[PDB]
């Protein structure tokens, strides 16, 4: 699609067979999704969050659909207030900033 | 321009007659720029930062050039580690996310 920025650029994603709302964030290097049911192995990581650090599970090679576009990449799963799609996955769907 | 996201989307901005590097961030509502010389009146605000809150000066009706495109809007000036161009100014230069 072509998304203007008058409102937050929120889209529907599909991950672990579940639909969620997520923010397309060009200022984020990585993707962080709220706690959820996923199968498979993961590695513990900590990242910055509101209030301080948060504990996440790093899942590699996750299939995610972002506004109907399928992508493979790493997803950090933990207690974030906003689902964030960062550049690691925006690059996989060919997303560009245009002006 | 059309900016891909393999690297951070850093561009040159011009503000208060000074060139700076800034991150184009669709996940940011507002624009935050490092401490600098500016003329004019301002209002004190606090926002979230790395480590905790930070103190900023809110300047309204600031002219800023973003990769050669001129925009008018509000800028928060304070001790940020990264200059961030948020949606308040991305909308003014007609920026879209495209995929």
């Amino acid at each position: 699609p072509q998304i203007t920025l008058w409102k937050r650029p929120l889209v529907t994603i599909k991950i672990g067979g579940q639909l969620k709302e997520a923010l397309l964030d060009t200022g984020a290097d990585d993707t962080v999704i709220e706690e959820m049911s996923l199968p498979g192995r993961w590695k513990p990581k900590m990242i910055g969050g509101i209030g301080g650090l948060i504990k996440v599970r790093q899942y590699d090679q996750i299939i995610i659909e972002i506004a109907g576009h399928k992508a493979i990449g790493t997803v950090l799963v933990g207690p974030t207030p906003v689902n964030i799609i960062g550049r690691n996955l925006l690059t996989q769907i060919g997303a560009t900033l245009n002006f």
